[PDB]
């Protein structure tokens, strides 16, 4: 079986009203939330979402979608309750356009840089798998954390399908990463140091707060609560914890700081630690800076600096 391509098969894919301005999926699916998608045919986008591959491309008020099933499901068209899972994926009911302006109205850099980045929003993802990606991020660029977590699936979790010679696997459960092997399995696999927190935090949560339910009663927690808890995870601290929180667990308003928001909150905000001394980086000051985006941008915070990291991996 091949990738298809919008000529290739026409009657197996289905199509979202989805404007340009909604939704460029070259600024979102490669810009570092997912780390599972990759063009394997120009403007064709496929991986994996939930135990079905999908393959995703776009007009100028057009989404197309097309869903491999694997088991010898003879091929068909995406269903109706397939596609509210890619538009529930995209978070579609909400407005990016409104958005847009919303943070335009107080901040003219970010309506400079909108003017040719349209089209960034927030994937809403699997929480599981969001964690385990950031866990992988420390100390990491997108291309080198796409590798490990791409070795991680293949070696732990269920084959799906083969398209090409692209093998695609499911993301695994946190059982499968908690076993006594683990940790030396995927320091195998090049994790490193990061290993230890993958076997660490999958054990973490299986034993010491009931399982993967637990990260869904986070998505339905309080912003500060869910991220405290989160913190408390081998591996996972404020930055990583902020990108679960804004990527997995529907808090809108959490912004991950690191050196690259310390950079442009400098850079082209003319930011400096007011209430904090510290010159430079520091868990105080980090927070203060979160503050700093929320009382400027609003309550999708998190959202509009999303777009000014997709806009700087843009040269
Ligand atoms: N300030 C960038 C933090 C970050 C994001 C990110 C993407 C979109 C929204 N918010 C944060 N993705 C990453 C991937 C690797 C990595 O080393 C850092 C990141
Ligand atoms: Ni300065």
């Amino acid at each position: 079986m091949r990738h298809r391509t919008l000529s290739s098969s026409p009657a197996l894919w289905a199509s979202i009203p989805c404007p340009r301005s909604e939704l460029r999926l070259d600024l979102v699916l490669a810009s570092g939330q997912s780390f599972r998608w990759k063009e394997q045919s120009p403007a064709h986008w496929s991986g994996v979402l939930a135990d079905q591959v999908w393959t995703l491309t776009q007009t100028e008020d057009q989404l197309y979608c097309t869903v491999y099933r694997g088991d010898d499901s003879q091929v068909s068209r995406p269903t109706l309750e397939e596609l509210e899972t890619l538009h529930k994926y995209f978070q579609l009911d909400v407005s990016l356009a409104q958005l847009y302006s919303h943070w335009a109205s107080v901040d003219s850099h970010f309506q400079r840089v909108a003017q040719k980045f349209q089209g960034v929003r927030l994937l809403r993802q699997d929480p599981t798998e969001c964690l385990f990606s950031f866990i992988c991020s420390s100390n990491n660029n997108i291309a080198r954390i796409t590798g490990m977590v791409e070795r991680l699936c293949q070696a732990f979790g269920p084959r799906l399908i083969q398209l090409d010679d692209v093998t695609y696997h499911g993301f695994p459960n946190l059982h499968a990463l908690a076993g006594p092997e683990a940790e030396t399995h995927l320091r195998k696999l090049g994790l490193g140091y990061r290993a230890r927190y993958v076997r660490a935090s999958a054990k973490a949560i299986l034993e010491e707060q009931g399982g993967p339910a637990w990260l869904q009663q986070l998505r339905v927690a309080p912003y500060e609560e869910a991220h405290k808890a989160l913190c408390t995870l081998p591996g996972v601290g404020a930055k990583v914890a902020d990108c679960i929180c804004l990527m997995a667990l529907d808090k809108p308003q959490a912004v991950p700081v690191d050196v690259h928001v310390w950079q442009i909150a400098h850079r082209d905000y003319g930011w400096h630690p007011k209430t904090s001394q510290a010159k430079g980086p520091s868990p105080l000051a980090n927070k203060e800076l979160g503050n700093f985006f929320r009382n400027l941008w609003g309550p999708y915070a998190g959202w509009a600096q999303a777009v000014l990291f997709s806009a700087d991996l843009r040269q």
